[PDB]
């Protein structure tokens, strides 16, 4: 597969740290990146803030702005992050977990897109699992998206309660969803329960628990465009960043397709950004670290949406690739 750094379609954005799972926002007049830290297993412990003054500038680190040394709440593994902004105040939100196994999600507060963020010494009330995304709804909103199967714990939930006998659910079972809440206007706590994310097939559908190649799997995201709300999010085990679409934040959302294609290392992760005039597709891969899964590089391509409202599938190491999955 050393063809694939030949022909890869994007490059590292950075190269003297690892960084996955890209949350990328236009913050006060530029792109901020909230990546994970990758540490040369997922055992990372702090998070960095990276930015881009303008379109095609140099990727600026600046700097180490949060480790769990300093979340009271948490033990160990610093997960996919994000941010929001409100009040003048900026919002980390970050699934880490706990010395009893469990994963939740919690949030530390800054005065600027860049920090220092000073974490909550408890986690939000009402989350669990990984990878949070917190959208700013056009009308005023912010929800928070959240949920991973395997590693991410999400199938030990069912209705927002944990139990050690909930599994997966198999075969014609609806597969789990992500879980959706509006935060609340202090952003640091939710308004509401979390409620399941329903992903509908082209007939109606729910997703089925055995069709993997298109159910839910972690990292869920959502962007507002012509009038809906894409919902996108990795498959896992079939390396896909797939999309589904909704009239709500709450879904139910009908899936759509593939929006990128597998990439270099066994995860996939990502998010989808307006930068002036141009949407970026955000994400990331191991060639940096030459193959290895869990020491990644965060990547950027420009993303399109159709006519029609689709979006074309991006291939990282172009479409003639031998794919590596
Ligand atoms: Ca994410």
């Amino acid at each position: 597969l050393q063809a694939l750094a030949r022909t890869a379609i994007s490059a590292p954005l950075v190269t003297h740290l690892y960084t996955a799972d890209p949350s990328a926002h236009v913050f006060d007049g530029a792109l901020y990146i909230y990546p994970s830290h990758d540490l040369d297993h997922f055992d990372m412990a702090d998070y960095h803030v990276l930015r881009m003054a303008h379109p095609g500038a140099a990727v600026e680190d600046l700097g180490q702005v949060l480790h769990v040394r300093d979340v009271p709440w948490a033990q160990r593994q610093m997960w996919a992050p994000d941010a929001a902004q409100r009040n003048g105040k900026t919002y980390l939100y970050f699934p880490a977990k706990r010395a009893d196994g469990m994963f939740q999600i919690g949030v530390a507060v800054g005065d600027r897109p860049e920090g220092p963020f000073v974490a909550e010494p408890q986690p939000i009330a009402g989350t669990y699992s990984i990878d949070p995304a917190v959208l700013a709804d056009d009308d005023g909103a912010h929800y928070l998206y959240f949920g991973g199967i395997w590693g991410g714990q999400l199938q030990h939930y069912r209705d927002n309660a944990y139990a050690q006998t909930h599994q997966e659910p198999v075969g014609d079972a609806p597969a789990l969803g992500p879980r959706v809440a509006r935060l609340h206007e202090r952003m640091i706590d939710l308004a509401e329960p979390s409620r399941e994310v329903v992903i509908l097939d082209e007939h109606g559908t729910p997703l089925r628990a055995d069709d993997h190649a298109r159910r839910f799997f972690e990292g869920p995201w959502v962007h507002q465009h012509a009038g809906r709300y894409y919902l996108s999010y990795s498959t896992g085990d079939t390396h896909r960043i797939c999309y589904a679409t909704s009239d709500s934040p709450y879904g139910p959302f009908t899936y759509q397709g593939v929006l990128l294609a597998p990439v270099v290392g066994w995860t996939t992760h990502h998010s989808i950004c307006l930068f002036q005039q141009q949407w970026y597709l955000f994400y990331h891969d191991s060639v940096l670290s030459g193959g290895q899964t869990h020491l990644r590089s965060i990547k950027m391509a420009p993303l399109a949406h159709a006519a029609d409202g689709t979006i074309a599938t991006i291939y990282p190491y172009g479409e003639d690739a031998v794919s590596p999955w």
